[PDB]
């Protein structure tokens, strides 16, 4: 039966005293299939030269405050659905991680059955197994010329680890918000953010309005139901909201949010509408 | 039995050694039959600091990848002679990551492998990270007396190519310290040509893991589900650096201040190299 799934986290058996999702949670919060029916501007981009830069998770372990590690990565959907729209828009993608080392996707969350998510995947397995140094990045392809128009920073839990702490993620949003260009998240991307208000007494994201994955389901149900196999050592929105953020949601029900260049998802569910809310914004923006 | 890889489910496109190598390359136990200078140094000042790899998948030329990470002999068994002999070990990476270890070839039965893991345990999950150390505890003055690169096939990734390892390298040599490391660890020394026409280690001599090994023998029973991209004896001979072997026999080589082994069976042996050496330097003070 679908509710005698075992609510035990699953052990990852590459890596000491750490676990996947309990089969039940992955039976509540995954499908084979996303909610997608189609693209809105297939090809309304033509001159080739604008392009996305996607900051991306390297690490997948997240050390918990039980001393045991949740299994991760970034989310394939909250990642590849918004590329999708973007791709078939006619915006090219790069793929960036801090160190260079391969993208790490959270794979027990693959819809397998979604010829748009699938097909998408098989267009960036090179960039995602071999991306590019950030640090490379922000020598060469940024300035004020730049081919970027936005930095798209996708979620998973992994996006809580480096991406959090990071002056060359630092160094990227300055470059973004002083060109105005779009930075595009959703889920814990937002944690991202917290890289700017970095060896500063304050942010030069205050009072920006973002949907953030919300601490009450990672503190609360994430955990009852087998999803994480500890407690979190801090949450994104508090910490978001101690750097003077308004944080605007506190469900997961798929929620989109535009404020200034800042294009926002509190959860999984925003994916599809998150893709095609930034197409709008970026296609607009070209006039 | 069989030589086909094993599948790994954490990531796309990945997978361990196949059974039947794990058969022939690992065992419950060690050699290991004794320390050689237990409480030998009282003065708890001068400690050793080991960089690791955070990255455990290695892009093949087939597209596969393999999943890796540092021996858990070649880091533990050097370390335990090394801690018993009372030098402390603080464990860095190049972005604070945790270390990634091959636990498929972690000795389970044997007790002083298992003893060296669980006191680093905690060090080994939260690691400080190498460009603060940098910052912050390198210099003349510091309490670093070698600095120690394991091995395992993951050593090749981040590593070989790192301005922090090159830093570092630059240290040891400009302050007299060792730099002890073995199997394809000595790929952190491919570190110190970078962006530079000719390496500070050009003309030393080193143990590696041999081209042969890697190109036929491991590639036949399943050890690696593909060719790798790139040799490290090949590189580093380019860099000019002198490659002493072209086989696995658990050699070991002293050239000045560098230490090697070349490959997991010298572990044993250079951490007796390793604790004897760091000994004698330290009595080289009147």
């Amino acid at each position: 039966d679908v509710n005698e799934l075992s609510k035990q986290p699953t052990p990852d058996k590459a890596e000491d005293n750490a676990f996947f999702p309990s089969p039940y949670s992955l039976s509540q919060y995954t499908a084979p299939k996303t909610d997608f029916d189609g693209v809105e501007h297939k090809g309304a981009y033509k001159d080739g030269k604008w392009k996305v830069l996607m900051i991306a998770a390297e690490e997948r372990y997240v050390l918990l405050e039980n001393g045991k590690m949740f299994s991760t990565g970034n989310h394939p959907v909250e990642m590849l659905l918004p590329l999708h729209h973007l791709m078939e828009a006619g915006f090219d993608v790069d793929v960036a991680t801090l160190s260079g080392y391969p993208v790490k996707l959270e794979l027990w969350a693959m819809p397998t059955e979604d010829e748009a998510v699938i097909s998408t995947y098989n267009k960036l397995k090179e960039k995602l197994k071999q991306p590019k140094k950030l640090a490379d990045v922000i020598k060469n392809e940024l300035g004020p010329d730049s081919d970027y128009l936005s930095v798209f920073i996708p979620g998973g839990h992994a996006a809580v680890v480096g991406i959090s702490e990071s002056e060359d993620v630092q160094q990227t949003l300055d470059w973004a918000l002083d060109n105005d260009r779009f930075i595009v998240t959703l889920c814990h991307g937002p944690a991202a953010l917290l890289s700017a208000g970095l060896n500063r007494e304050k942010s030069p994201l205050e009072g920006y309005s973002v949907c953030v994955f919300p601490d009450s389901l990672d503190e609360g149900a994430n955990i009852e139901i087998g999803y994480l196999p500890g407690r979190l050592k801090w949450l994104v929105a508090d910490l978001l909201t101690k750097q003077g953020l308004k944080v605007v949601n506190d469900d997961m029900t798929g929620r989109t949010l535009k404020d200034r260049k800042l294009l926002t998802g509190d959860s999984p569910l925003a994916s599809n509408e998150l893709g095609k809310l930034a197409v709008n914004e970026m296609l607009n923006a070209i006039q």
